[PDB]
């Protein structure tokens, strides 16, 4: 496993992302480590999982995901170090935060890591990030056995967070708002590809109430692309992986109407 | 060529610009993937434009520029792929993008990217960014003919953005704002090296007018860098690639007189 | 040399730090390059020196550490070329920036840099940051000899920033804010690991006065790491390199308690 993929809630405007891939890169020196992110909100381990989610699809099997959003450092909260289906290593923070990864693909084989032999030492309480997490990723990348990092433990383990699913309501779907696409303000939901093909039939417009904003109700074209409708126009679409989503197109929706993730969507014909 | 670089529009704040990291290592596992940058204003093609400029000069000739800031996703506006003079390769968008990295380095053989085996399938409407541009960039990369993208086209069938140019008028040479160094506030301009030699000759401060602050005049020493007047004071110089600029000694230019790019500049002995 | 690490206050939000990536990758291709951070605060070279001391403890023998916040570019402010304890190789403006990092692993040998072969030529007065500390770089990475750059120096030659030291004072430990973990809002201080134990011993929080704030007097918890108190919760810590600070829990302890760097810390029985 050459490449390592790194992701956390350090920020990039100082050297502490850095000071990692330093420890990394002299552990593992036939390694590639590429940044997911480093800009998660701070402690937010769900906004983490999610900017996670879609990594295990997007990199090779030959990826360490390497993560780190561990405002439980120094605690009885270990790390983690996982293979997967698609046979990529990931190692984190047991607290959630590779929940959505794990859902697409699941873990084969897990450890806890706790061996000293593939920790920097000496381990500073208030940096388990860069001590364990990166640390034991680079071991990995290095060659070093999964079973070599410290003990088995079964799947269910590995602490998960809890994501609501779209259903079928009184005469649509009903989701919520999962995130904001916040570089553009386009709203994405957790209503799949699958649910609204009875309503996407007749080429007609949709409807789509938000209740959070004193229940604002849009008549909406459901559209392949942004293009689709004039600038500034807002859309309905399937997001770049298999969602429904809102945008006004070259402009910024949630500008208009202000959603926050939690917020309800009913989308009906 | 088995360096990429890579620009757009999504920023780096979340996982996108990474996923496309990602798909890329697995088509093009030998290469080495450095980021231009992911903040690009968002939609803006000018700017991007404008900070491809200089990247043709600046990297080696085995690069493949890879850049997509592409509000036209999933329409009639195609990807290209481009071999320019320094034997480089460019993969984006034919939105303009490009326009004045190949000012810098024009167009050889230009190609449509209308292959599905150098795309990442099944393409999604709203991220030809990953799928085509990305993909195509790691094809390349991995040593596929340009040729086999898809269709020849003339370089004439690229689209070019106008870019002003600065010309002798009354009694000295007028321009325009280009940009501003953001990171500084420094103010970057459109008018060359050559245009100005003549009110260079004699030592003297030069008479700046910037016509969008109801008319602002200022008399200001030409500089051949920022510390040669004192901190906080204002210079004229020629920056890092051949044209006027003007900024404060270890200040912020901008912040004291509020041009935006488009702003007229007439200099004058 | 095969690792380059690069750090400036260019920022990261337009082309200019991959630029320099550019000329580096153009001069040492067989080198890889890390960005430290390119957010350093614009001519702070006291910021960029304190992101800097810890780089040499954290990144293996075999890296370059380029580095260039240099408002006094294109002046007669040279650029210098150390050798650490470490085997590792420093580039950067004689300016004070590479202060702290040599504190760490103190120079062994040094040179100016002043050989047009290890410049990208044309060398631009405002851009000795790419044009002679990034090239320099690369070339040192590309096996180039150290004494091939320009002429030795005497360490006491290296331009020094002053850095206040804690001290025993009343009845404690007098101290001061270095800097803000800004991602996070935990202030730091610079008082070693070695001066408080005598006040560690009795399990007693301790008392901790910060005078910038009308006189500020905290009763506060010594604690390993964040997690010992509640959420929300002040604590004092030793951080991840052997300072004590001050946080909140899962929260912004500067938000709450809003200090600067310079300002004094006692912290007693
Ligand atoms: C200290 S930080 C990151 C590196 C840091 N800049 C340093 O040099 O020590 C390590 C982890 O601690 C957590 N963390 C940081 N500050 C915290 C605070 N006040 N409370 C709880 N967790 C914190 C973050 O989630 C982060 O993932
Ligand atoms: C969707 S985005 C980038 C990746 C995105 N974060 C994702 O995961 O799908 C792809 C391109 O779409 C364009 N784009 C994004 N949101 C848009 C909107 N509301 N209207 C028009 N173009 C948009 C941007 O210029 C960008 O280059
Ligand atoms: C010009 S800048 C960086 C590259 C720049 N974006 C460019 O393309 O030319 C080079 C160095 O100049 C210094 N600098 C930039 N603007 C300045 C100003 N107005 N006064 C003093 N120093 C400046 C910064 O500290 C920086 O390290
Ligand atoms: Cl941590
Ligand atoms: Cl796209
Ligand atoms: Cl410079």
């Amino acid at each position: 496993h050459n490449l390592i993929a790194f992701l956390s809630d350090v920020g990039s405007a100082d050297e502490a992302h850095a000071l990692c891939k330093g420890v990394m890169y002299g552990v593992a020196p036939a390694a590639t480590i590429v940044d997911i992110t480093h800009d998660v909100a701070p402690f937010d381990v769900r906004e983490g999982a999610l900017f996670l989610a879609d990594v295990p699809h997007s990199f090779p099997a030959h990826t360490v995901i390497c993560a780190t959003v561990y405002p439980e450092t120094g605690t009885a909260t270990h790390t983690i170090a996982v293979r997967n289906e698609k046979g990529q290593l990931l190692v984190g923070p047991n607290n959630g935060l590779l929940s959505f990864a794990l859902d697409a693909s699941p873990a084969v084989e897990c450890h806890e890591v706790l061996s000293p032999d593939v920790m920097n030492q000496p381990v500073t309480p208030t940096w388990y990030g860069k001590d364990i997490v990166a640390a034991c990723a680079a071991h990995l990348a290095a060659g070093t056995d999964l079973a070599a990092v410290g003990p088995r433990i079964d799947p269910k383990q590995i602490v998960r967070l809890p994501y609501a699913s779209a259903s079928e309501v009184e005469g649509g779907i009903r989701g919520e708002v999962v995130r904001i696409d916040r570089a553009f303000g386009n709203v994405w939901t957790n209503i799949p590809t699958h649910l609204i093909g009875s309503m996407l039939q007749d080429g007609e417009r949709l409807e789509v109430k938000i209740e959070a904003l004193s229940d604002t109700v849009l008549e909406l074209p459901f559209c392949k692309t942004f293009g689709e409708v004039d600038e500034g126009q807002p859309l309905l679409y399937l997001n770049s992986r298999g969602r429904l989503a809102l945008g006004l197109n070259q402009s910024n929706f949630i500008e208009k109407w202000p959603v926050v993730p939690g917020d309800s969507i009913t989308v009906s014909p």
